[PDB]
């Protein structure tokens, strides 16, 4: 009832939802340093679009500095900047910090709540059992301001919006809160499991916030599930696990030896092939719940394959800016993924990525079918009309919302995890590799890069051309390798190197002539510039041929 009718209030309102948003977000704002520099002294739409300025990033990072460095908030925002998110995309190596008070959980909270709504109106058979989600709390990066940064979800976990949050399924976890607050998550993970399959008959959903996770959660069960079943047998955790709050919330989970239900678990895993796996553990989840778009869309035949074609549900797109919207339509593919934007998250405008639309900048109610954009957001922290990076197309309409396929992150050439590798840094990866050659009598042609997923965990491939006895020399090119990850970023290297979900970086040397033969192969295909990673899989079989010598770092 309130529901379907929220729905449709949010949904055909958009143009005067936005134009109030705007209102409420400028007013109190009109007195900060950065809007009264373009004399927004009182609320005007066209003045506001007139005379503040479409930035990017690194515009603003001037003002940002400030604010992280303990200015006050006004700077740019009247609304208190009480932390910062830390962004998985980077600005020289380290982590963009986006700024960020409690208006961020009420907006994430409710957009837990809608689509809870929208998944239960789709999916029966939840409202008793309980989620095995692989939900992970990282550490903070404490800022000469005396306010943490944090990542999104760590924002969330580690205040009383989750403490205290809804005493309904959509909230209930396999795991205790304990679990899910442990800094280390190689522990955590592990524990994850365990609670899962001592609780397995109670779960009907599982799922991560990105799909790489699932599949690393499943991944680590495979190479795991006989210390796990250990566990059950005993009724003890395993001694490695040094978290406190851990032992003593899964000591309970345990509760004592459960020899009968280690069996029956070894049982499964024992079997031929690990084909539907999630499936036979857990034989009552009704989904998988986690983003299999942009990147994320390479795991979909793995899940599909260890989860028997349960349905993998994608349900919300969302940034260190802002959360955008949802999938109101939770059941469809993978492909067919669309989020529709909420129109009271922040102010969103449109910059047009194509053709199809000759303004120079569209309101959220203007956006055209069938066109690409690059979304601009002004929210309630102190970012004024600041481009996102990422690109979306306009797929549908809800009401008078429009719906968004997430098309890509502009100019990401590498990604297997929360990793996100532009071109840029793909260069200069390079340019350190470079080095090392012509300091071993050698010089570099060309290169191109790929992200391997066909085994785990993922790693970078970089072939390179390179040019002048018997043998190369393995050390030069196992330098190489190293070089290229040390000039990676925090976010790879946290990946790497902690997580363990990306693995060693990985340089195929490939034969004379390789380079002008991928050329061959485009133009044959119709068409230059040597593509920065390949993502055509004709093309890739040209590279492959051609390698004469791989190398790792490490
Ligand atoms: N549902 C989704 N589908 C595809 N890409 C996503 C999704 N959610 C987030 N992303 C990507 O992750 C970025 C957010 O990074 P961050 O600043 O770390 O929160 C977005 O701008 C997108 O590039």
């Amino acid at each position: 009832e309130t529901f379907e009718k929220q729905l449709k209030d949010l949904t055909s309102n958009v143009k005067s939802i936005q134009d109030n948003l705007l209102e409420e977000i400028i007013t109190p704002n009109t007195k900060t340093e950065y809007l009264q520099r373009f004399l927004i002294d009182r609320f005007d739409k066209e003045l506001f679009k007139k005379n503040v300025p479409i930035v990017s990033y690194e515009d603003i990072k001037p003002y940002l500095d400030r604010v992280v460095n303990g200015e006050s908030s006004d700077v740019i925002s009247a609304r208190t900047i009480t932390g910062f998110l830390l962004s998985s995309g980077t600005s020289g190596g380290a982590q963009k910090m986006m700024p960020w008070n409690n208006k961020y959980l009420d907006n994430l909270t409710f957009i837990y709540d809608l689509r809870m709504q929208v998944i239960t109106k789709h999916v029966k058979g939840v409202e008793e059992g309980k989620g095995m989600m692989f939900l992970f709390t990282k550490q903070e990066s404490m800022t000469p301001s005396g306010l943490p940064a944090r990542v999104a979800t760590s924002s969330y976990f580690k205040s009383d919006y989750f403490k205290n949050r809804p005493s309904n399924w959509y909230y209930s976890y396999t795991s205790p809160d304990e679990v899910i607050l442990c800094p280390n998550n190689t522990e955590s993970l592990y524990c994850h499991l365990l609670c899962g399959l001592v609780q397995r008959d109670e779960v009907v959903r599982t799922g991560s916030i990105f799909a790489s996770v699932m599949v690393r959660a499943i991944e680590v069960l495979k190479n795991s599930w006989e210390e796990l079943c250990s566990n059950i047998r005993s009724g003890h955790l395993s001694n490695w696990v040094t978290d406190l709050g851990c032992q003593n919330s899964v000591s309970l989970v345990l509760g004592g030896p459960r020899p009968e239900l280690a069996d029956t678990i070894e049982e499964i895993c024992n079997q031929n092939s690990w084909k539907g796996i999630v499936k036979r553990l857990w034989p009552n989840t009704k989904y998988i719940e986690t983003v299999v778009t942009g990147s994320m869309g390479q795991y979909v035949p793995m899940l599909n394959y260890y989860c028997n074609d349960l349905p993998l549900v994608s349900t919300t797109y969302g940034s260190s800016e802002t959360t955008f919207g949802i999938n109101l339509d939770p059941l469809c593919k993978p492909e067919d993924v669309s989020y529709t934007f909420m129109p009271n998250m922040s102010y969103f405008e449109f910059i047009p990525m194509d053709g199809g639309d000759k303004n120079d900048v569209v309101d959220l109610e203007d956006v055209k079918l069938g066109c690409t954009y690059e979304p601009v957001v002004t929210n309630f922290a102190g970012l004024y009309r600041m481009r996102v990076g990422d690109i979306v197309l306009v797929t549908g309409f809800y009401n008078n919302a429009p719906q968004f396929k997430f098309v890509r992150r502009e100019n990401v050439v590498l990604s297997i995890d929360s990793d996100k590798t532009n071109e840029e840094d793909l260069f200069k990866a390079v340019s350190q590799a470079k080095l090392v050659l012509e300091s071993s009598g050698l010089d570099l042609k060309d290169f191109t890069s790929y992200a391997d997923t066909s085994t785990f965990p993922g790693h970078y491939v970089v072939y390179l051309e390179v040019d002048t006895q018997f043998e190369l020399d393995e050390e030069a090119l196992s330098t190489c390798c190293l070089v290229m990850e040390e000039s990676l970023d925090n976010v790879y290297k946290r990946c790497r190197f902690k997580d363990g979900s990306i693995g060693p970086l990985e340089i195929r040397v490939v034969r004379q002539g390789t380079f002008d033969s991928l050329m061959d192969f485009f133009i044959s295909q119709g068409a230059y510039k040597t593509p920065r990673c390949i993502k055509s899989g004709k093309a890739l079989q040209v590279l492959e041929t051609c390698v004469v010598a791989k190398f790792f770092s490490i």
